[PDB]
């Protein structure tokens, strides 16, 4: 379900050090209109079994850790905390294309694309493909 | 309407020699069910103006001359007469793909094609194109 590079991109020692920053007590601040769509389609789960394999608390820190892979190993640990505190306190909002597709093997994160076709059969076949 | 290679593929001298073999007196042997579809869609004509630019007599000799371009210039003149006598006496029949598309710039003469698509998105896009 995840991408096989996160564990190979960080250290086990600092992992537990950063782990003691995400007490799940803040998870009890949602609304029904939130958890509804969340369980519907926002997090990783098999679309045929619906066996959810994640938790709305590890979501934010997981995406914040994955987005900061290629960085110097001197400030990323103290830098991910700011983004986590921003996303957890609902100060910054993120779409489905970025929360429905993060840390996922299929690396696609755009939201809109444009295309125009002129008078040519080959162009029409190409834009159809 | 024609292809700009026939005149560059034969000689003007033998042209008139082969010309005295196609007295149009045999053109008065059709049926209404023939000329109907012929004027409908069998010979070269603009599909928006319907200004016909051919004649059902020059059709056979034109296609027989065009089909015999790449040949030694020693027997083609005496060889095209056999095919013309075959097609004019209705002994051999020819489809629209070969009579609707001969001596035409768009050189396409097949009649059927096959294609199969397996389980792949790229394959589907390719076969659609
Ligand atoms: N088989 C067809 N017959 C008539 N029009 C077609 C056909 N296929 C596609 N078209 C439409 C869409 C094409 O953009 C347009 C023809 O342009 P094109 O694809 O460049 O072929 P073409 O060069 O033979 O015609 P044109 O000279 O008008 O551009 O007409
Ligand atoms: N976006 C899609 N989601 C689900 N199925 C799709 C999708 N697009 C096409 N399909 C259908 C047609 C494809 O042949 C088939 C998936 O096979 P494929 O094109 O090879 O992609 P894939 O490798 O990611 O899936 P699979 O491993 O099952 O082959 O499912
Ligand atoms: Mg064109
Ligand atoms: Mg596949």
């Amino acid at each position: 379900k995840y991408d096989r590079h996160i564990l190979e991109d960080y250290s086990r020692e600092e992992f537990d050090e950063l782990n003691a920053y995400i007490d799940h007590e803040r998870d009890m601040s949602f609304s029904y209109a939130a958890v509804k769509q969340l369980e519907g389609k926002y997090l990783v789960q098999n679309r045929v079994t619906r066996q959810i394999y994640e938790t709305p608390q590890f979501l934010y820190v997981l995406v914040a850790m994955c987005l900061f892979s290629k960085y110097p190993k001197e400030a990323r640990l103290d830098y991910v905390k700011r983004f986590y505190d921003a996303v957890s306190t609902f100060k910054v909002s993120l779409p489905t294309p970025i929360m429905s597709g993060v840390r996922t093997p299929t690396r696609q994160f755009s939201s809109c694309v444009l295309i125009e076709c002129d008078d040519s059969l080959d162009s029409i076949n190409a834009t159809t493909s």
